[PDB]
């Protein structure tokens, strides 16, 4: 299949939200290409749309998955650093999925020289 | 259970401010799938704010929890190195759990040119930017 | 027990302050629970006072703990990899504890263009 | 091929789109070699175009193939450390091809002394800086 | 040793600024326990002052001794990973102890869109955040 | 060889294009060495002009070659470590070559204290 | 060599701006220990210019070296943990040989709450900061 | 010994300027120890002058040596470990001891929303 349908495209967001690579998705049986998806990602706002909150929505999925991966990697070398690069991989990518909620959060206390006031001039 | 059904809500926003994650919580007797509990979220804003208080408590109970992963560590290679998953993947979670307490704090001490007055010139537009 | 005592609030506090986790704290006899503990400190400011104060403290303690786990760790690959672990827990749970005490410390020469003064043209 | 040939050309955009990098499409059956490549982009402003938009697609099929590359590593050391720099060289990659989309992504809460106010002095210039 | 007692606490301050820890002061005979002396400075500002100073002078001994930790460490996997940790944790505590001489230091060049000025574009407030 | 020549000030501009390294590029029979090159580099602006574009141009070379070299990477740990050695350099170096291009990119949400408007006091 | 010598000191910013280190340098046949040529830089502006243009030349020596020293690692775990850390520290070394063009390169979208303007609210001061 | 002595004062910053650490300057016969020498630090601005100056100079010549300590290094795995950790100290410390010229380098281009102007609201 190849062409535009609104109930594969509900199908599509559901699975990514569940957490499922958009790959692991359209891999499926009657489902459309990567390509297509992308495609109709810039022919159907109303698309776009349940897209954008499956993203978030995915994210939230993900961000509890890293914790079973992490409390569950099996103890040996290569299956704990297989298991750091799958979490890795999905912190860096939740940050994209939804920077407002998933970015690096820093709180910095700005103050001058020797801790007086910040010293400006101006021309 | 995929009904909506308040006391194990109310079971699940307990058990997550105890600092239990998600998925393990829903391997419980009787609770609901991972799915089945954000389809509950979407749709009843009782529960999400109850499970936003429970957030909160959960990131306070993990910041204790990580002392207890990295002391107890078995002393083997990929134990420690398991534990360090654990402890990594909970230290970036809290950031994001609570941004407030859990973020990065950073103090600068900002000067200027040879540690004298920042130098700062203004001058007119020179392209159209506005 | 699980009901409110000022006497174990303080006898709380004490461990806190000694460096000790709130979790290896009400892990001992007679003690409430970590949950019972949060739950007071949302319905008693005479305790979320002492308990503020008492984290300021741990954090000093903590802070003189991380030489020592350093300095006396023993000299085996995943000993040290534990004690590396033990301290980098403690390094960034002190920002949080302390965080104008404890949190990172930057001083930021900021300059213009090519060393000079720092341009800007507003609208 | 060294002229340039606009159906080549499509076939690159789409190859490129799906995720595939410039080098390996440049191996396939038929198609010019890099530097060639660069050359037509260098004088042909419709490929320029294309191959842009190429890139943006390039970039959202890389995004969804990290995950693949992590999750289905073989579970070797030298293995599982080709998989993260596979992983390692895409992030990197990502940012520079849709920096909006996918730079990092940072909150900073700017806050002064002590936790007040940013406390700014600001005085006539010193030295002749302007 | 309970009992704040000055000269214990003048020893401490000579002790601590010749470069050594807290823990390890307090393992010497006939120094109170670490609990004591963190009670200590809590009562008496005396010590508190004086230990302050302690604190300065630690620093700058723990400066010179990370030199000697690195280029004396045993060449040995574990022995030079130990030598890691110990100058890695002086580092950290350094900049906590003297923030202004041994924070971080960065000079930023700060430029604006592609190289030219910073541009600006200020409005009225579009919401209420006052 | 040691004299200024266009036709190789161009021959060079081409092999740097390609993303080859001037010392690969140089250690070419009849080529002027590294130290010539670089003194042209300060009395021909004509040539300052070529090769300034010459390095842009090689970054984007350079930009592709870092995919081929972590995919097509030899599964052995130190064959590994070597790769990822060369990819880092190359994007150590990109961000050098043409810093708005392939500089690090971050997108700063600002706010202040708890969220708030950014607190400013001025004297 | 202690008296300063001009011929040589110009050999050493030959050989410096070809890219060698100069404690390399200082081991040639007829050449000053190091601590001589501190000296003579200290007391011979003439040989203090020439020095620092050869540090730029010097910088874009390395920065071409450093591509040699990764691609031509001999692949051995060992060899290849030095190649690296003789990479990393010519990286480092080349950002403060010359800050402008080899320093770290950022380009920051800066923008305010929720994605809109930055909020800014301005205040008298409440504290006696001048 | 342990009174002040300018000729030792010289002494002191003339090993220092060569890069050796004060420990393994005041180990020598005859000198001072280490705690002498900052309690003088702060009784001799004549000191305090010739000591800020060594130390920049002392940190010109750690910056050479590092090129040394990386390209000698014996290729052996804890060799070079240990290479690198000495090298990294010296790194880390120059900026401390020259930040001006030693510290960080970062040229930041900043723009707003988009690529367009920075967006600024005032109250």
């Amino acid at each position: 299949p190849s062409d535009y349908m609104p109930e594969v495209a509900d199908d599509i967001c559901s699975l990514l939200s569940s957490g499922e690579s958009l790959l692991k998705v359209c891999k499926r049986p009657g489902m459309p290409d990567k390509s297509t998806v992308f495609r109709w990602l810039a022919k159907h706002e109303d698309f776009r749309d349940k897209y954008a909150k499956a993203t978030e929505a995915r994210a939230d999925s993900i961000f509890e998955e890293i914790f079973e991966i992490a409390d569950n990697a099996i103890p040996d070398a290569a299956e704990v650093a297989k298991a750091r690069l799958r979490v890795d991989t999905r912190k860096w990518a939740l940050a994209r999925m939804n920077p407002r909620k998933y970015g690096d959060k820093v709180t910095n206390e700005l103050v001058g020289k020797d801790g007086g006031a910040i010293q400006i001039e101006t021309s």
